[PDB]
């Protein structure tokens, strides 16, 4: 029954009065939050992410296509004020670090070719224009994009066979092209092995073995990996893959 062609559109005032208040640490990064697909579940989890950080972050409506923009928290913290898609305000310029999430939806089970329902060929092609508007603003060292969905890696197969891998081997000379100080050790892929969610304070639960949905801390303590970072070492020219949160745990 899920409508996601409902696109409901961002309500500043949601954000501001609501859910600021409710679920707002100096990260070094500007933190891109782009909601790929119109339904309302990916539109609240776009909302609460941002709204536990929104000084560093923007949200972007990608669903909302021509009438995308980005959207972001005043200097003053009392508005939500609006740039051009993908750009963001003069106070963001100088970090050093992008992290870019596409919130999106995977499959019931791994899958191999699409995120959001997108191939890599397609996310590939957004990123490439994602990059050439940011480069406008900022020039990084370091730069994560993230993909906020279900069930997109596994252990089990060859990294570069895998979604994540795919869409590294297929944007990393894009991004050194264009953010200039960002070399190939310092491009990572996020993905999950696990069913995910962004909770209604803007934090990202896992659902364990168990059916029961947990948080960072208790992801730990259970020795669940809820996200893997998928790299390229220039060392010997690989894809590689390991736990962000679990110290044993590697392609
Ligand atoms: O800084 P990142 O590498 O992007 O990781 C962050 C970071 O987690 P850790 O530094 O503990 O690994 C945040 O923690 P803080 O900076 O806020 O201390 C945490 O947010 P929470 O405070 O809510 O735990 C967030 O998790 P979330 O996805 O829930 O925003 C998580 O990002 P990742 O989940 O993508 O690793």
């Amino acid at each position: 029954g899920v409508d996601f062609n409902k696109n409901t559109a961002l309500d500043k005032n949601y954000l501001l009065n609501n859910k600021i208040p409710s679920n707002n640490g100096s990260k070094n990064y500007v933190h891109y939050i782009i909601q790929l697909q119109g339904d309302d579940i990916s539109y609240e989890a776009t909302c609460n992410l941002f709204s536990k950080n929104p000084k560093n972050s923007i949200i972007i409506q990608r669903n909302m296509n021509e009438s995308a923009k980005s959207y972001f928290l005043s200097d003053d913290g009392e508005s939500i004020l609006e740039l051009n898609k993908y750009r963001i305000p003069e106070r963001l310029k100088n970090k050093e670090k992008v992290k870019v999430t596409f919130i999106g939806h995977g499959k019931d089970e791994f899958n191999t070719s699409e995120f959001a329902r997108l191939s890599v060929d397609s996310l590939s092609n957004e990123i490439s224009s994602f990059l050439d508007t940011i480069k406008l603003d900022i020039s990084p060292k370091n730069v994560e994009v993230n993909l906020l969905g279900c069930n997109m890696f596994s252990y089990d197969f060859n990294v570069e066979e895998t979604y994540p891998g795919k869409l590294l081997l297929s944007i990393m000379d894009k991004i050194t092209s264009t953010l200039p100080d960002v070399n190939k050790n310092s491009i990572t892929i996020g993905a999950n092995q696990y069913e995910v969610r962004i909770n209604s304070e803007g934090r990202k639960e896992l659902l364990a073995h168990s059916g029961k949905w947990i948080n960072k801390e208790e992801a730990i303590m259970s020795d669940l990996s809820s996200k893997e970072y998928i790299f390229f070492d220039s060392i010997d020219n690989k894809l590689k893959a390991k736990s962000k949160n679990i110290p044993g745990l590697a392609s």
